[PDB]
């Protein structure tokens, strides 16, 4: 099963990809997840994609296509995985087409979870973080039981670096600009799957999980 999960920052992205890879036993490759990992180890990739996350603006499209095809090549894939986060340019998508093909791949679904930007906004700017353990809340949607307060460790939470409002509106700006052309790319080839990411976490995995049901089918 190879899947790709689409969307604009804020989208639900992180949240069902868990579920799924839970559910499912595959990889769960984030290109966001990776960059930051490389910011935090201090290497060549990670230093330059710290100017680019910091800004809200994206990394560019040689750069990132290299980490994932390398990430792609290795043998915990075998199984299928899950991409979150790539592609987001039309440049990325025709690169992970030839990457797929090279390895005897084809993706199976290009889940596009559509949420409206006002609400993405909101996603976002109230997002709170453990620093301890990575646990997530929302302020709005989803608050923790004592504020600032992890839930799960006791830890601090705080606000990542690109939640602050005026980053999130150059985030959703590029984003939108460079991903949303990629639905028409999709729906071409068949493998375009919207799904309604305005609903309550388990509805949304519901509809998800309905959705790769056909592929046992
Ligand atoms: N391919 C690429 N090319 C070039 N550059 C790249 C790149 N990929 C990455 N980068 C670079 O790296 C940066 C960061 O990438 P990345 O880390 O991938 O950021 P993102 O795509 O902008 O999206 P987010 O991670 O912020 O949100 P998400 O959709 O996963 O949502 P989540 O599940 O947490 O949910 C968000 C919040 O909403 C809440 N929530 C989730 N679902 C619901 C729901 N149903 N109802 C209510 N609340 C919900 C959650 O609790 C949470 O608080 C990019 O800006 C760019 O610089
Ligand atoms: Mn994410
Ligand atoms: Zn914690």
């Amino acid at each position: 099963m190879n899947l790709v999960l689409m969307g604009l920052p804020g989208a639900g992205k992180g949240t069902q990809a868990e579920k799924i890879v839970a559910a499912y036993g595959i990889p769960h490759i984030s290109t966001g997840d990776m960059f930051r990992a490389a910011m935090k180890e201090g290497t060549p990739l990670g230093l330059q994609a710290k100017q680019y996350m910091d800004r809200g603006d994206l990394v560019p499209d040689e750069v990132t296509i290299g980490i994932v095809r390398e990430r792609l090549s290795k043998d915990d894939c075998q199984n299928g995985f899950l991409l979150d986060g790539f592609p987001r340019t039309v440049a990325q998508a025709e690169a992970l087409e030839t990457m797929l093909a090279d390895i005897g791949r084809k993706l199976d679904y290009v889940i596009h979870i559509d949420v409206r930007q006002d609400v993405l906004m909101e996603r976002l700017t109230g997002r709170r973080i453990c620093r301890n353990c990575g646990a997530t809340y929302h302020l709005i949607f989803h608050p923790p039981a004592k504020p600032g307060v992890c839930d799960k460790c006791g830890g601090e939470l705080y606000q990542r670096a690109d939640d602050n409002e005026a980053t999130v509106a150059n985030r959703l700006e590029v984003n939108m600009k460079q991903m949303k052309p990629l639905v028409d790319f999709y729906e071409q080839k068949g493998y375009l799957r919207n799904i309604n990411g305005e609903q309550d976490m388990e509805k949304v995995f519901a509809d998800i999980r309905e959705l790769l049901g056909g592929l046992a089918r």
